[PDB]
């Protein structure tokens, strides 16, 4: 609807930063409202849905299995960790990774789950496959959160984000018992809460995943929608800006309350 358009406009201007916005039909594909939608921004964890996406589609061809156990190090721990960090004496399944790396955004756990899938590369190579040539991951936690201005490394536009991700979670790439994995884990997510969650009324679905990371680079990507069934694929991404964590929290809140509005 113009007046979010209107939104992701006054949110480039108070942010000083560009701004990359999609709304997505989820049953029809259709593209509701664009902005940017052929530019770059950096994934941050965004990724980490895609990455779990890579993983389920192993599990699908029984290449990995929900099951198996990853033991690891304390030298495999890397900064933000909450839940691997709590096992490394009886290691995790690559289900609980999956968990941890989508619900928390633990930055171990998607580097375990990298090294499942063969790493940056593969997760490229595996989205490639599936049609977006656009998206990119080059590099591992935390680098890959750097935002170097003009920096193609793990990036993403918001319209190759937004049709990957209707396709992991509807498209004819994973089952259907791992695509309400995949949406499962996204509905649990614990870490993005002053997001489009904080705009959400009563009863309405959504899972999603946030990110973020250096030069003021902020993010969401989510499938939501009223009556507790989602209709809908939104992403947004922000970099560049030198405002604080909150007021890019808050613009992103700003956003989704007008997307709901006019729903
Ligand atoms: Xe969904
Ligand atoms: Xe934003
Ligand atoms: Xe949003």
């Amino acid at each position: 609807h113009p007046e979010t358009l209107v939104k992701v406009k006054d949110a480039e201007d108070q942010l000083g930063a560009r701004v990359g916005y999609i709304e997505l039909d989820l049953n029809s594909g259709k593209i509701l409202e664009s902005f940017r939608p052929e530019e770059r921004f950096p994934m941050m964890s965004t990724f980490k849905v895609l990455l779990c996406g890579a993983v389920l589609s192993r599990v699908d061809a029984g290449q990995e299995q929900l099951g198996r156990r990853i033991h690891y190090s304390q030298n495999d721990l890397v900064e933000y960790s909450p839940v691997t960090e709590k096992h490394l004496t009886d290691g995790m399944t690559v289900r609980e990774l999956c968990s941890a790396a989508i619900t928390m955004s633990d930055n171990t756990a998607a580097n375990l789950l990298l090294t499942t899938i063969g790493g940056p590369k593969e997760l490229t190579a595996f989205l490639h496959n599936m049609g977006d040539h656009v998206t990119r991951l080059d590099r591992w936690e935390p680098e890959l959160n750097e935002a170097i201005p003009n920096d193609e490394r793990d990036t993403t536009t918001p319209a190759a984000m937004a049709t990957t991700l209707r396709k992991l979670l509807t498209g004819e790439l994973l089952t259907l018992a791992s695509r309400q994995q995949l949406i499962d884990w996204m509905e649990a997510d614990k870490v993005a809460g002053p997001l489009l969650r904080s705009a959400l009324p009563a009863g309405w679905f959504i899972a999603d995943k946030s990110g973020a990371g250096e030069r003021g680079s902020r993010g969401i990507i989510a499938a939501l929608g009223p009556d507790g069934k989602p209709s809908r694929i939104v992403v947004a991404y922000t970099t560049g800006s030198q405002a604080t964590m909150d007021e890019r929290n808050r613009q992103i809140a700003e956003i989704g309350a007008s997307l709901i509005k006019h729903w």
